[PDB]
């Protein structure tokens, strides 16, 4: 069960900002329902799996292609380079969301919404969600901050660990090489005198 | 700038949720702005300074004590073994919470509130900027799962590594031997091979 909530500017009203929640079972696919509210009034529709199939073929597009613009539009997926428009009349009880491109328009899907009873429900369900969320995205960034902070402890141990482990192959190699040296320039010594005085007596 | 919303349960009405946010400049005792709402009407109230020191004076106890227990009870603070009980009456728009404790009441705050002429607005401005809280949170816990993730995975490639660098420091010393036994015996051979001679001759 998703629901989420976006901002819009009806074409209307575009001083003030109304507010749309889709709420879904699984998918788009599968049918949704939505509602508009303005903080004084509601409306509220579904566009049941039954619906979305006449739907595309009205449209006369992919059916894949329908839901994935509805998806990007309602869920505020909106690209950069996107600019789509809501219109809704209150006298008529419809609204239609069109993508406007190159100064030209296309019509993409329209709904119509019957008044709800009362929007005092509706607004007090849409602000508890959203403190619950407030409060679970809060618990989730300190249990990640937690666990960051357990990495990076980690990290600066592995480190270290890994300089000790670099400073005892350095020592370990020279003292031996320097050990060494000594032994055979002893044995140098003593060949040298060998071969020089003992061969010219 | 700071602010806090919080759900409460009137007890003139016991059954619907009530939504206050406080909101204070920088700390709670320079003074705050109470709005409270239940999704059709909204009420507003100041508290300054001045009458916070002058109910702390008349509670009879330290200002910080007072101010503790003031954000405990408004800013939900709330913690196990505590329990407040807010009185609101729209007749005369008082507002007014205490301390219930086994079987005796506090007086903690008694606020007056003014309706204001337009809820509409209050309410839009309430739930645009939870949704703008929500919407910056979800970029911090995206980037610290990221971060995380990288952190992750540098600490296992590091190990890995470490791993080999120790298992070639355990063979180093047998490599640098079998080097040195080698020279030994070839110089050994060398000087045997001169003293049997000149001692032959």
């Amino acid at each position: 069960m998703e629901r989420k909530i976006s901002r819009i500017h009806l074409v209307s009203e575009p001083s003030i900002t109304h507010f749309l929640q889709v709420s879904w079972e699984k998918t788009l696919e599968s049918g949704f329902v939505i509602t508009l509210t303005d903080g004084h009034s509601a409306w509220t529709g579904t566009v049941s799996e039954s619906e979305i199939s006449q739907e595309a073929d009205d449209m006369a597009m992919e059916k894949g292609k329908y839901v994935g613009e509805l998806r990007k539009a309602l869920l505020s997926g909106a690209g950069p380079a996107d600019v789509y428009t809501f219109n809704f009349s209150k006298e008529s009880c419809y609204f239609f969301f069109e993508k406007n491109l190159k100064d030209v328009s296309f019509r993409l899907g329209s709904f119509n919404l019957e008044k709800v009873e009362n929007p005092a429900e509706v607004i007090r369900e849409l602000i508890c969600y959203c403190l619950d969320t407030i409060a679970e995205n809060q618990a989730k960034n300190e249990h990640l901050q937690k666990e960051n902070e357990r990495l990076l402890r980690d990290w600066n141990d592995v480190q270290g660990r890994f300089e000790k482990c670099v400073s005892a192959k350095e020592a370990l190699e020279t003292d031996l090489y320097k050990r060494f040296i000594l032994v055979l320039n002893e044995k140098k010594t003593k060949i040298r005198s060998l071969h020089n005085k003992l061969l010219n007596a």
